[PDB]
């Protein structure tokens, strides 16, 4: 090793390997990430790759199916060079949300020539399974946690919840660690107590934002007099951003695991908090070969 | 085809087996299952199998390690003697129930032989991809959803709960369907109205029996006037039949996914229900590569 | 068997589906082949597919990429849901004229379950063992050489031409069974008698018009009287059909793996050829066991 | 490397990896192997792994399918944690006395990620191409011929035998060493010359006893003085050692590659040989790099 | 099905192949192979095999390196053009008798794409775990004993002779179905009692004549009267037929398994017995998917 | 790493290797390389392997099927002694001039344990997909082309031409090097201007003479006044040097990657080209892990 190479092909989605690469105190390998006319895909590896330790930082841009063939296509180009190891760096893992079809991504990764994989809070943990090399589905909560901690005003007067019964157990583990009560949305009503408190949501994806716009609704019905909404990814497809900015939801709080650009501009409520550092260490420790067991010891918002 | 075995070597586990091939019409396959002097298995299939779809029919005993063994075994021997399809009918999965070991057994079965599975209510549902071969992952809500209608009188005046966060969405599901609210345990307190209310609790499998208990003790303190508890897997390993014997548990209905012979003499709060029925149903579908698209149409408590 | 199935999302794409289904006297399946709003496809089988021979058809589109994923994706929940056999009818093969990609692509689609491939005229036909399941790698020549001879006046006073010595090949196959000469070019000069006769430009593909067009104007200059091309694959990406209109060539004769709706009218020098019969004819075959050994022998353009 | 691993659960199989560990100079490293109320293994890593060269040893107990689960789970967690190299160190290998079962089992322990393995003296050693990785099936006789050698007053006036005619190659490469005669039984009688003679017994196993209790009433009966066992593995299942400790049988003489601690108390007559030395240096060679060829040159009884 | 190949070039190693197509009533298939000038082998199926069961027979020539290769390719082109099972009908595998190299051969014989095997008497019987696909390993020996019954007289006045400790085994399945006794040689000397008697010297192969001659002559002079060889395969390499021609042996019985069509001319002490009916047997059952069993009730010598 | 090993059984076999060893200043490693009395291949690699990286060379002898075996065997047995890669240096690949049967050798090749392959300009170059390992298609053309440019005067008097049409790529790319024009063949005539010049026929292969010896007499007749013959492998079977020898052609100059000893005294028209250098540097690069990237910089004729 070491190689960090970028699989993407706009500047927005570069952004996070840039940042990885400021963090481990390295340049970017050379590669040329394009498009036909045709619109067929063009990797070009412009370095020796034998031998090395190679990460390619892969990030979701609105094309998925393309950012898809561009990882695969790189990675496959790593095989053919004889990389060491090809470790993937996809902290969104897509077609992920539900034959489940989650399965078949992981193995065209894997056959592609894939030989370990880092990424942050998988949908379902479970998917880990679907590949047959090693993984890491990373922790993201600390840095949402620790979030709320200071650049929430009034937290303790806060209650967790839970946008559906699905996301129950993430809100159960926020209120543990914040000391706090939980409620449970389930159209719909509510369980448990939210009047005359801040009301913070907690899900692993933000992307159809409908059922957190009735979350909202009926939060604020019942006497909840600040709602929030903290999430890892930030999908927020097409017109999310405008649907969040009219609405009650005061603000949205999610990772740079996905490129955001143009929706933090169409709507200020949408803050971003940097992620790189989870990344940058989860690389640090595999090129190494150090654990992975603490992994957020000295690591934080800062 | 259409061959049925059992992989069990105790008249206790081959009980499922035995009311499968009542409800098909059918003799089961010749086969021998014992134990040498030195603790080996010995699989003896005492018939032709070539050119046949053999469904393996397997339950888990006491000894769950030796469950396996002897269906590897099978699996492997009817995978020698070229059957045409070899279908592993397991309807309770072990070490399914948190490195992710349902993956690892998941190969073993693949890599052994198996060409199908069918089974029922699996821990989380994504194990279908652990596996290379299609798997059918069976309901069994509807049995026991009839029965709460069926056998528990004043139903609309109950109150699905979950044990623990993680259980908050079988809940819901269960609630939808009965037009009832839910409440959801997380020691510990409770999120939901249940006073003045019959309660039962909702989980997959019934094994450590501790948290059940629990859930029982806070429902009886907030004026829940009684507990039932409906689970698909009936484990209950060790001294849960007394356990729930002597607790605020008023009845326990699991089915018949898992033998559990002695723990309804030591506990008559237990009642079984029989699945057999989907089971048939699934097994006659697919021999006769029919869909499975309804599968509950026409099949019921009944 | 036997089903068809396109996997194609729009009009345009579907209507070689459309026309073979039309030949073998049968209705299309039923799926729905659409795109979330996060731009992720989605496949939905609507009909049992179980132990049947499934033919999924599929033609490129614009976005390739996304092509390739709702090919994937159907072909792999038609492996879950159990069908006996999944041939892809994948008439033109992307990827494909060149790290060697077209192998990589090849794998995937194995993995995510193909069973059989039935292609026409690849641009190396090497890629056939890219593969590791039965290909057919099929015939367009008959159909454009019968063209020649039937809608090409003073076809004897032709001479067919190469656009590069990589098409030399396929140049002298047109001129021995028309019983021609042949030129070939090789900026640039030509080789070969090409004074006072038609010249027939002969390739594979015709995506990348740049090198048409050099040729036409060369050939021209040598005094040929009349410019044409003829290739399987009408890609024809991006501003093609206007550098043709302009242009020295007389006539493009396409057939029709790929579908062209908006170049044939941004240019009526574009005719295409009908292939729907070599591909009702080499599925007919599959489905019935028989040989593919002629396939020629009785079908025509008629 | 190195990390030395016991993936037994109960001190007496815990042995021989403590003896191969003090002969390294290594602490072992930790784990924990235990079994959960309902029967479920558990193993537990508790130490990085990563970049490691892990040498799992592995002996077998009383619940011989249960020793395989905890080494299938244990390897399986190795590889998940990306252990560089994981070498199975299992002395005796279980279902390898006669589908052939030993074959299935060495699949689920490749598949499972083995990567290498170490054993001792293989029932039919055609077991090496059973798996898809490398076997070292390792000698035990230099340390067994020794033993009669400096043991046994007399040996020049025995005679060794073999149990049955399935045993006689190896009682010929016994009788070659040590310039014997060789005398083989085939109820039963004998072939050869054992009148007046000490008459050695030689097999890779003892388990079932009922056949080397016939064979030595039959070699007493024919005038041999003095009747020896000795075997590689001592399995000894159930009421071995009482059946050995009544019968003509003067000495028993095994190996540790089985832990036997009960059947020595119950019987005097066995004597262990320790063989740690033996796998200690293949272990040392195979870590280092080294040539496996000698391997017996400067090891001994001692 | 059902279709019959012979992978073999010269007249003399297709009688077998002739022989078991006129039991089992049917044309051969029509096929080339031969040779070109560079000595590259060329295979050529001259018929359509989609769907089909083919049954590929194919013995050991003089060049058994090339009759591997004929193997492979034909194996590889029935696979191509979608065989439905191509079973290799091998009645002597090559290179079996002793990184144990059965096994390479068998995996590429797998990755061919061969779906099945049958075979007679394995040099050792575990090579057929050395696959991945089901095998039939198949007895020889009831058409030997049933000529050393009609074709020897006086048998009951023999001892079954192994020609090294090794063969015991072999020699003492013999024994026991003829109720005699037997001896066992190990320069060399004898173990049992021979003097007076016919010895009948029994192996699976016969190639290297070398031990077969040291047998006959130590026989010879400790009173056998008559030397017998049978073993079931003839490869009798190079001057093997003179030296028996010579020496002490009276008689060589071998089957068919291997074309000796040159050995038979330099030694009329070679007896050939004929073996198509077990391998037609074995073919007519697998083809019509009936079991194995019984193998031999209704076949014989006759 | 570094060891070196022939497979090659016959010294004029063992001549590339000797040279490889010479430059990289290496002895060669112990093997022997035979042939049993029944014609089978024998394999035994006198030295530790392990830990290593493995190049073994392997030209290709007159029996092209046993030079497979060797290959195949020696692989295997590196496989087994754990070499730490094992990478086939085979400057022509056999089976490769047109199922396509190229495919299944690289499997066999791929399956026996090959890690990585070396080798000199592929007849397709399609075929490095054929394998599941990284491949080196070396160039020979530099060699060639310096050859013409030193050691043939009047050069730029001459027209490279195209046996076939199949050969207009590579006539095209000599003639582009040399600032030539081309010419190409297709019984039979020519295209473009040959007259008065020096004719260089230009092909990756010479094996089969016939169209090489047509060739000739057509550019004779067209008044080409010398003719030539340059070709990466010279297979040159049966009694091509003497149709050589007494024909046209002037020259034939081919590389060393095939040996090639009997036809340079059969026809001294033939003029060998030492390459050793492109294969010693590819083999130096890929040992230190450098960039194959160059590779001929600093290499020459020389
Ligand atoms: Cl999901
Ligand atoms: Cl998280
Ligand atoms: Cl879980
Ligand atoms: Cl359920
Ligand atoms: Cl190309
Ligand atoms: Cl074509
Ligand atoms: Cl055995
Ligand atoms: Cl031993
Ligand atoms: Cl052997
Ligand atoms: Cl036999
Ligand atoms: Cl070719
Ligand atoms: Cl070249």
């Amino acid at each position: 090793g070491l190689v960090l190479f970028s699989a993407n092909s706009n500047s927005s989605c570069m952004e996070l390997s840039k940042k990885i690469a400021e963090r481990l105190g390295v340049e970017m390998g050379k590669v040329q990430v394009y498009q036909e006319p045709n619109r067929e895909t063009r990797v070009q590896i412009q370095e020796s790759v034998r031998g090395k330790d190679v990460f390619i930082i892969q990030t979701v841009s609105k094309d998925v199916n393309t950012t898809i063939m561009e990882l695969l296509i790189m990675v496959y180009a790593c095989k053919t060079s004889c990389a060491k190891s090809i470790i993937g760096v996809i902290p969104y893992f897509p077609y992920s949300k539900q034959s489940i079809v989650s399965k078949l991504l992981a193995s065209m990764m894997c056959k592609a020539g894939l030989t370990h994989l880092i990424t942050m809070d998988l949908h379902q943990k479970e998917i880990q399974g679907f590949f047959n090399i090693p993984v890491d589905n990373l922790r993201a909560s600390p840095f949402l946690l620790q979030y709320i901690q200071e650049e929430i005003p009034d937290y303790r007067n806060a209650v967790i919840v839970a946008k559906s019964p699905a996301s129950a157990k993430r809100a159960q583990s926020f209120a543990e660690r914040l000391r706090l009560g939980i409620a449970v949305i389930h159209p719909i009503t509510v369980v448990g107590d939210v009047g005359g408190r801040i009301a913070i949501i907690v899900d692993d994806i933000i992307d159809d934002v409908d059922s957190f716009l009735a979350a909202a609704e009926t939060l604020k019905e019942r006497g909840a007099y600040k709602i929030f909404v903290m999430a890892t990814h930030g999908l927020l497809s097409s017109d999310a951003p405008r649907r969040i900015e009219e609405s009650a939801i005061d603000e949205v709080v999610v990772t740079n695991t996905i490129p955001h650009e143009v929706q933090k501009l169409q709507c200020p409520k949408i803050k971003t908090v940097d992620i790189s550092m989870i990344l940058s260490e989860a690389i640090r420790r595999i090129h190494n070969g150090e654990s992975m067991s603490y992994l957020f010891r000295n690591i934080g918002l800062d």
